[PDB]
């Protein structure tokens, strides 16, 4: 029986090396042309506008660039600002947050002042739409333009690039000096996990304030990406993560796209809060972690039900047909099976 565990560590890390390796580079040579596409038409809209800048920083990675699949990409446009808003957060949009003017005149003193209601909230749904307007114009005029359109039929901002790959362009604040009070729960007191000095990164990291579609009321989506990867450091953790990232493309590609990279990297959180300990995402416990993982994927498929890490009240299967959740879970199950009976069977997975 220690055989077995020995040997499912075993046949996982040599999927990590090869299979998942494969996938960090294949998507990096799609980030690189993807990206190239995107500054260009992004370029075309600051001439047009100069408030909305490029933020596609190489720094070694895309900053603001997220992966949802093979083929289909978020970059989140943060957007300057001068800082004359309140953050205020009340749950009556839950997972989503308003910017309201700090006293009632200084709307000249924001950047976006004709974006500012009468109410003095700013407002991301006519922020969005006035980008869309600018990007429309930028992929007919830029030098691009024969190989990139706008997705049709969609207040957010896509572009299909060659007709194959699709990147949403969200612009953003990102906001500093402040937790969310629909976050406020977080950490648990119980939990050991993560480490109070953790805690205070994750924290100082801040989150950000998206203009997407959710749930009419225009506010911000909250958003915790880069708490998110802080969060997941140390051990196997990410090494996980990349394995399910992987299997999901190759075997949980589904119609009706029940499952993405989100909901893995939300199920490896709610892992570690069940192992709060070090010790428990060590090298050698790889094989289970992955395996309480997929276990825990399939009951929140059966149960329809996949929360939000930070933000409980949301649920990331809303909206999703529950024959295609099912359909998940059924092949999940059997993925799960496959591994854990024979891990040899990864070779060809
Ligand atoms: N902002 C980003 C995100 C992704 N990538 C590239 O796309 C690959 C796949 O990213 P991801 O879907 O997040 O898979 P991971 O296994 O998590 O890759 P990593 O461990 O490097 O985060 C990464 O290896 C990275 O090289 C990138 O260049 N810039």
């Amino acid at each position: 029986d220690i055989a077995a565990q020995a040997k499912l560590v075993y046949h996982l890390n040599k999927y990590y090396n090869e299979k998942c390796q494969a996938r960090k580079a294949a998507i990096a040579k799609t980030i690189r042309e993807v990206c190239k596409v995107v500054s260009d038409v992004l370029k075309e809209v600051e001439v047009q506008e100069p408030r909305f800048i490029s933020s596609l920083n190489e720094m070694n990675r895309y900053e603001g660039l997220e992966v949802i699949s093979p083929t289909e990409f978020e970059v989140v446009l943060y957007l300057n600002q001068m800082g004359v808003f309140n953050f205020v957060d009340d749950g009556s949009l839950p997972g989503c947050a308003v910017l309201k003017l700090s006293d009632g005149r200084k709307r000249s003193m924001s950047l976006w002042v004709e974006f500012i209601t009468a109410s003095g909230y700013l407002s991301a749904r006519k922020i969005r739409s006035r980008f869309q307007t600018l990007v429309a114009q930028a992929v007919d005029k830029c030098s691009y333009r024969d190989v990139v359109k706008m997705v049709a039929d969609t207040s957010e901002v896509k572009l299909r690039i060659r007709d194959r790959y699709v990147v949403q362009i969200t612009p953003a604040f990102k906001c500093t000096g402040i937790w969310p009070r629909s976050a406020a729960h977080w950490p648990l007191p119980h939990i050991p996990w993560p480490g109070p000095n953790r805690v205070a990164e994750v924290k100082a990291e801040g989150f950000n304030l998206l203009s997407k579609e959710c749930h009419e009321s225009d506010a911000w989506v909250l958003q915790f990406a880069e708490a998110e990867n802080r969060l997941q450091m140390g051990g196997c953790r990410k090494k996980c993560l990349s394995i399910l990232k992987t299997l999901r493309d190759r075997h949980l590609e589904l119609p009706g796209q029940p499952l993405n990279n989100y909901h893995m990297k939300t199920l490896v959180s709610y892992e570690c809060e069940k192992h709060p300990r070090e010790s428990d995402w060590d090298e050698s416990c790889l094989g289970d972690r992955l395996n309480g993982i997929l276990l825990q994927l399939i009951s929140c498929l059966q149960c329809r039900r996949c929360p939000h890490y930070f933000l409980p009240n949301l649920d990331l299967f809303q909206g999703k047909p529950h024959s295609a959740l099912e359909n998940a879970a059924k092949q999940t199950w059997r993925l799960a099976r496959e591994i854990l009976t024979n891990p040899k069977s990864l070779e060809k997975l």
